[PDB]
């Protein structure tokens, strides 16, 4: 049949050479497998390489590809297989055939939210690259690769090539120290590209577009408590409509077109709203203002005006989400709360008032979860509130000390011990999920959890 993807390898194989093919697997299977350990990728990039070889040579067989590949797919099927399998890969495994293929190229990745990557000291780098260079090269790429793996293939590929080259250059070289110091400088732009798409893709791989929009007009409520609707409603559309199209594009630098004129429109409309923002639009290049704007916290927010729950029919146009936007907007520039928890309460709550809209009585739809809702928002916020409590207002050592005192309060018969322990999960918590850029995959579960926990 269609050896589309046959002739796709072959072409790349025989285009690239064996040595580049197989850095560019590495690459490749590397952000596919976040989770897949160095020797379960290197093994799975040994076996599909030495595959290609085979398969593409002069003289192989009509069907040595699809033979050759359903043995791979058999073989991460096995118990203790050699190669790194997705979630619900043995689930997969239970079936055959047509299902088999299918089920498993359906499986999906979740996106990394806690990178480990550390770039070591020059001596190190050295030390270890002249000790196995192809060694040092290989671990690099897997390593930056599963943990960046939600930016770019393309920009990933770029990226490594670069770094190693640099490698290659100022650990060879007589003066290493400043070789490092004006190479890294060359790259830094490539550098924070990467991490910054892999970020902001990684959350928007966990939102979805609906629930990112909505989350990105929470956050820049956050921080400009003080602008109007009209001044943020299009820069968190627009960044949306960027993370829709990089995120899912395999150009390298969809991310670093898009921004610059994304910046300006932001600075145009906030350079004058605020202080950090004006701080912010000083940077020298647009990523630098984006990234500025991106850790920026939420703002220490004014108690504005009490915001009232759109139990109204005015909510019912699909094409118009105006009214549910403007209160978004409003309930996060005056609530004390993390984004995080926001987001995952908006999305119930928001549907909720949906399912009031075609039915018999709408207003008595309406005013009879009215009540109900917003008791059901109020106990989240309040609960949200009390278990961040403290956390934004003192240093992390300053923070433990009055939450410590808190638990005391409620639990006047615990034992230094278990008031320890219960000190460390729940200041553990709050380091994790109560700041405006919390990782939503993360903190959902742990949300849940903590919610229903009487301390």
């Amino acid at each position: 049949g269609r050896d589309y993807e046959k002739n796709k390898v072959c072409k790349e194989f025989s285009h690239l050479g064996k040595e580049d093919f197989t850095s560019l697997s590495l690459v490749l299977y590397s952000r596919k497998f976040p989770s897949g350990t160095f020797e379960q990728v290197s093994q799975l990039v040994k076996e599909v390489v030495s595959l290609t070889e085979a398969c593409c040579a002069e003289g192989a067989d009509p069907d040595c590809y699809d033979t050759r590949t359903s043995a791979l797919s058999a073989k991460s099927c096995e118990s203790n297989s050699p190669f790194p399998v997705h979630p619900g890969t043995a689930e997969c495994c239970t079936k055959e055939g047509l299902e088999r293929k299918l089920c498993m190229a359906a499986l999906k990745h979740q996106p990394q939210e806690f990178p480990t990557y550390v770039e070591p000291t020059n001596d190190e780098i050295c030390e270890a690259f002249r000790k196995d260079p192809k060694e040092y090269a290989n671990q690099f790429m897997w390593e930056y690769s599963t943990n960046y793996g939600q930016a770019p293939l393309s920009l990933l590929v770029s990226y490594t090539k670069s770094y190693l080259s640099m490698v290659g250059s100022c650990c060879t070289s007589a003066s290493p120290t400043v070789c490092f110091l004006k190479e890294r400088l060359q790259l830094k732009h490539l550098s924070l590209l990467t991490t910054l798409s892999n970020r902001v893709c990684s959350q928007y791989a966990a939102y979805g577009e609906k629930k990112s929009r909505l989350s990105n007009l929470i956050k820049l409520a956050q921080k400009v408590p003080t602008a109007d609707l009209e001044d943020v409603l299009p820069l968190a559309e627009d960044i949306t409509n960027i993370l829709s199209k990089c995120c899912e594009s395999a150009s390298e630098d969809c991310m670093a077109k898009e921004l610059p004129e994304h910046t300006v429109k932001l600075c145009d409309n906030l350079s004058t709203k605020n202080s950090k923002f004006e701080d912010c639009c000083q940077e020298k290049t647009a990523m630098d203002v984006f990234v500025c704007t991106y850790f920026m916290p939420a703002a220490q927010l004014p108690e504005l005006p009490d915001v009232e729950l759109p139990t109204n029919k005015d909510v019912c146009d699909p094409g118009n989400t105006k009214v549910m936007d403007k209160y978004t907007f409003e309930l996060s520039r005056r609530t004390h709360l993390p984004e995080v928890f926001l987001s995952k309460v908006l999305e119930p709550t928001l549907k909720s008032l949906g399912e009031c809209c075609d039915v018999e009585d709408s207003t008595t739809c309406f005013n009879a979860k009215g009540p109900l809702l917003k008791k059901e928002l109020s106990s989240f916020i309040d609960k949200g509130q009390e278990l961040c409590a403290d956390y934004s207002e003192n240093t992390f050592t300053e923070y433990k000390k009055k939450l410590a005192e808190r638990l005391k309060a409620k639990l006047p018969d615990a034992t230094p011990k278990e008031l320890a322990k219960l000190v460390n999960k729940r200041s553990d918590f709050a380091s994790n999920c109560c700041s405006i850029n919390s990782p939503p995959l993360y903190c959902d579960s742990e949300i849940d959890a903590e919610l229903k926990n009487i301390l």
